[PDB]
């Protein structure tokens, strides 16, 4: 049983299946992460025979552009997968940052990613669903590793619907996966694609939506024909061609890939050809980082209020179930006991105790003195309106980010383009700006975007 093994210390984040949390060993205090999946929201493809099987193996393997897995566990309700944590963060969130970017520089990338590839695809392990977002660094550094996650969870379990799990996703994926015949070979597509972003900071299947996107993948056909693949070596662009090939049997493996000459000529130790800054690409990827990250941001939003919302009259209802004088005034005991009874009521939390500190801290702006009975109406609302920080910060700051010029400002045109990526319907945020602001001249401020998103979460 995982909970007699391991403690929960913090929340790392969302990732594909469940969401992932620092832990600690009871006895040794190793940290590591573990993704917990509920077997509830998400569906298992095949039989547990093979999930087993597919679990026993990953755990014999072993390469340092691969997460390192470690332990299995299973109740009820959940999985949870214990692995390695990695601290460096998303490997395109450490490139945004960097001033210079060359040819060499993405070519040391894209052979960490081929390297972990072929190494899995050795033992027969397909990811199908790789994407920048699955490429971790071991501290946030140029000079870091790589570390790949996710490999094998797609043969096993079924990607969700929802466009929060889903938003992002259809640059990367092969053409031969959206038809359903596909093989390791889809995984040298994805990182393909990867390698042409790294290159020219823009994405070689490109769209306004999940439709027009998957629309041009499907039809297979990109070019080069963008000023900034002037300063790209032939080479380079041999590479992708054989990546991006569409017949699957035709397109280059990841180990032939490896001793292609451009990864041979531009990984060396020692730096013996031009390298000029791929300015241009850095502008682009910075722009292309900024925009998934804030159409992220803003569906998580969306669906955080919306759960406030929930919580939010759950935990009422709580309080005034335990309130038997009928006064509304509860004591410390009293507030902990129903807040720990809401993260039970609602299933779906976080593995997260974290109710006593957050009572103490609502407390100490609620009554600093401690007099002694609080209003649980006052309650609810510091701790639930407060609780949605983690969001409405993640918002502001994806927002500035995106905002590179510090204009204060966001466009029509990149509203589209937001929204789009967002699966919001265009004239639905059109609709909903007009009620905003009916002088609205074609730009909102952060404010006005944040009403937005609440109009369209149905607040
Ligand atoms: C971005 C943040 C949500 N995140 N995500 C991971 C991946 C991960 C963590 C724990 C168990 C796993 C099991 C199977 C596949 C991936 C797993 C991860 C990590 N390893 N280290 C740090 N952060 C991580």
């Amino acid at each position: 049983i995982f909970s007699d093994r391991y403690k929960g210390q913090r929340v790392l984040g969302k990732g594909s299946f469940g969401e992932v949390i620092l832990c600690k060993d009871k006895i040794t205090g190793q940290e590591c992460a573990v993704k917990v999946i509920s077997k509830r929201q998400v569906k298992q493809k095949t039989d547990k025979e093979s999930l087993l099987r597919e679990v026993q193996l990953l755990k014999q393997l072993d390469h340092p552009n691969i997460m390192k897995l470690y332990e299995f566990f299973e109740d009820k309700g959940y999985f949870y997968l214990v692995g390695e944590v990695y601290t460096g963060g998303e490997l395109f969130d450490e490139i945004i940052s960097r001033k210079r970017f060359s040819e060499v520089d993405a070519a040391r990338i894209i052979r960490q990613v081929l390297s972990g590839i072929t190494y899995m695809h050795k033992n027969k392990i397909v990811h199908r669903d790789l994407k920048p977002e699955n490429l971790l660094l071991e501290s946030k550094s140029k000079d870091a590793n790589i570390r790949i996650i996710d490999f094998g969870l797609s043969t096993h379990f079924e990607a969700s619907k929802k466009m929060k799990d889903k938003i992002g996703t259809a640059y990367y994926i092969a053409p031969e996966v959206l038809h359903g015949t596909y093989d390791e070979k889809c995984d040298v597509w994805s990182t393909g694609v990867i390698l042409y972003i790294l290159l020219s900071g823009c994405p070689p299947f490109n769209g306004a939506n999940e439709y027009d996107i998957l629309k041009k993948v499907e039809k297979g056909k990109y070019t080069f024909e963008l000023p900034q693949w002037k300063k790209v070596s032939e080479s380079a662009k041999d590479l992708i061609r054989k990546m991006l090939t569409y017949v699957p049997s035709m397109r280059i493996s990841a180990r032939d890939a490896l001793d292609h000459e451009w990864i041979q000529t531009y990984t060396k130790e020692q730096i013996s050809v031009d390298v000029p800054s791929l300015d241009n690409a850095i502008l682009n990827i910075r722009q292309f980082q900024g925009t998934q990250k804030l159409a992220q941001a803003a569906l998580l939003y969306m669906g955080s209020k919306l759960t406030s919302q929930d919580e939010t009259k759950e935990l009422t209802a709580i309080f005034h179930k335990m309130d038997k004088n009928g006064d509304g005034q509860l004591d410390r005991a009293e507030l902990i006991e129903g807040y720990k009874e809401l993260m039970r009521m609602k299933g779906q939390d976080a593995s997260m105790s974290a109710v006593e500190h957050e009572v103490d801290q609502v407390l100490d702006a609620v009554d600093f003195d401690k007099n002694g009975y609080i209003e649980y109406s006052e309650f609810v609302t510091v701790a639930m309106d407060r609780k949605t920080l983690l969001s409405r910060e993640r918002l502001e700051r994806a927002f500035r980010m995106f905002d590179s010029d510090n204009s204060g400002k966001i466009s029509s045109t990149e509203l589209a383009t937001i929204f789009g990526v967002s699966d919001v319907d265009s004239e639905t945020w059109k609709s909903v700006l007009s009620e905003v602001d009916k002088n609205n001249d074609g730009e909102v401020d952060f404010d006005e975007f944040q009403q937005m998103l609440l109009k369209l979460c149905g607040n």
